[PDB]
């Protein structure tokens, strides 16, 4: 449908000393992925793609905790877009909680949700994630909005894991499809650390280790 | 000290002094405060709050009406000093929902209210983007507290000169503006000027245009 | 003629803790003027007034040492701007050197100049400067390009100071009228010294004598 | 370390992938180098020349053909990196001005040549945004070093991977990129793609649209 920007498996990413990382995760790091400045990049284009679907109008939906410096940041590229329209276009910003626990028996997937989501009916709905590994999250966010009766749909994701999909959803803006590793930074933490880390990494295991839990 | 005060004097300037988007030539009257120069004091109240709460965890608590920009910039910047320091530093984000109803701001209505028993023994910012009556911080400080965290600090980005004010004080503040009522960065109005970036007093033909 | 944004003698700017400011800078300033991202805001402003007038054909021209730092900032404004043309159109960038000494004796005003300025017949051409004081270096920069025959002529300039004007050609477009007083940073340092100072900012005492010469 | 290695391979980038202005649409081939990619990468570069020639005074030497893009970004980054020091390290900066003539890149012309004896005795990094033969570089170090500088470094944006290459490595590489004519960020085509961001291989109906 449009992959994103393909990060294939073979060779991946760049040396870390290539880029301007902290410090304290000279250790904590395998290869980067996804420098900030690119992310950026392509959070715009991905912007300008919204708008020529959406905009009837658009609420934008972030999910709460994690998601918020994605959000923060696509949001910011589509306020730029609307400065330029010739009637000013309300966007109303909404809200979901959403946390996951390791299942450890049974296989049993943990979702804990969101509240008050009366601004849903009838409007055009955007779901802005920061990564697809499984597609749980998704297909919860999914039948969640469903739920309250919209005009349109719509999955905006910057990562999409090149992983065993169970069948679903298929995310209609994706920012880049990234290979089966575990990646901090940017938007996605570990344990409370990595949010000053702008680039999207590799956790090494020292990382893990060292930033336990 | 407070904050970056803008008198009842000069308001603050032009409109056609800096960059508006066309749909708002209308809608206006002064702008108070250019997006960089929030972003600049933003930097600066960043800098004061790890002076007196780094190297401790903190709990950043955004107060979450209708936007988190403010929220957003400070933490960038909180982010950016952070990537100085020797040992990483943990840092926890969460978000404190509130909905708007009754003229009575001081009765509270929370929403996104997940274990709030994770800010007990935590050191804790609320961060907060205009301060008006005061009524809404202090009868949340009221919740807050009841949890016990170690240690409460308040950030506002506008502390409004308001005779209706019940004389709350924020910690950290950005800047002490008039008695006027504003728009921008990161105070819409019913779903407007979202993308208008400086703060500005919110005009008339305005006010009316985009009412709920 | 628009005399940009005013700050006048009376309590002007703001307090220094109040802003973020180099730490080795703790004592070399006074008082801080224009927080750089007010003199972005402004420089913005002021590119889209530039393209009011200018475009044909444009001839941005840079003087050199010096004013690279504005130039820089204004330009990139104006990039941003031009990326919504429909069709893609032809900006010229051009160079003078230009220095000044002070004068000692007599009050006569030293001026060493520029080198080969052929692009410069019947276009556009805009004139970049970082602030206005005594405005030879204005009335420098005009009798030269006037020699050059060009089609039209604007001085653009990010400050004019509130002095004894002698008498002059008035900037078309000035980004801040600033007090009578000796101001660093930005794009002004003090030799060589300020140049990691993003505000401009009144220099004290100590540290003009601190940054000798 | 041949900076970052942008394969013959897969190319670059799809360009509907990336933002870029509609006007453009039809003169490019592949994006090479997102604008913000340039930005982080020279970032890094900024710090790597701190870490050789900081807490000396440095003449930061921009080699000044068309436009200074790159220098000015290379030199924002390095002043963001020096507002940390103890001591303030003052920086010379100077421009070095070429014209353009003759296929014969190795003879330089320069104009804007003001005391050239500025840099005897100084530390001085040379800045350009692309070597392509390597010709115009290893000419200006030969006219560069006879005024008896300290030390002389090169800082390159762009490295073209050429058999036409002489074999002349800058100090301080930006990107090895493949032997294809590229245009954007600070490379202008007879004035043109001065407003476009991203290192992007110029296509023929682009390369015939405007030539001079
Ligand atoms: O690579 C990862 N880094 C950090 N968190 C990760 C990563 N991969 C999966 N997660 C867990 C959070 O996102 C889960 C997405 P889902 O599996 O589609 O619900
Ligand atoms: O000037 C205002 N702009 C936008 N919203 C405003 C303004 N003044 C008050 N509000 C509503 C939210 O501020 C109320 C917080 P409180 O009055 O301190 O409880
Ligand atoms: O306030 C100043 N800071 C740094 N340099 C300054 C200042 N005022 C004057 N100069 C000298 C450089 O600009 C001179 C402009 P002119 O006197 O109009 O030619
Ligand atoms: O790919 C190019 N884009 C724009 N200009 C280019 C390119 N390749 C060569 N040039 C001309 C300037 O580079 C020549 C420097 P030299 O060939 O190392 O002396």
């Amino acid at each position: 449908r449009s992959p994103g920007v393909v990060i294939s498996d073979d060779e991946p990413g760049y040396d870390l000393d290539l880029f301007c990382i902290p410090n304290h995760y000279a250790e904590d790091l395998e290869r980067v992925f996804i420098p900030h400045g690119l992310i950026m990049d392509r959070t715009e284009r991905l912007a300008r793609d919204v708008m020529k679907e959406m905009g009837g109008h658009i609420v934008a939906l972030c999910v709460l905790k994690g998601g918020y410096k994605f959000f923060a940041d696509l949001l910011d590229y589509i306020k730029a877009l609307n400065r330029n329209s010739d009637r000013s276009i309300p966007m109303t910003v909404d809200f979901i909680r959403l946390k996951s626990y390791c299942n450890d028996q049974s296989t049993g997937d943990i979702k804990v949700i969101g509240d008050d989501l009366s601004t849903l009916t009838g409007k055009n709905v955007l779901i802005v994630e920061d990564i697809i590994d499984t597609g749980k999250t998704m297909q919860t966010l999914l039948s969640l909005v469903r739920q309250y009766n919209p005009k349109m749909v719509k999955v905006a994701s910057l990562l999409v894991k090149r992983t065993p999909r169970s069948v679903g959803y298929k995310p209609d803006f994706v920012g880049f499809e990234i290979p089966d590793k575990f990646v901090v930074g940017y938007a996605l933490d570990y344990n409370e650390y990595f949010r000053d880390l702008n680039h999207v990494c590799v956790i090494s295991e020292t990382g893990k280790a060292k930033y336990k839990a």
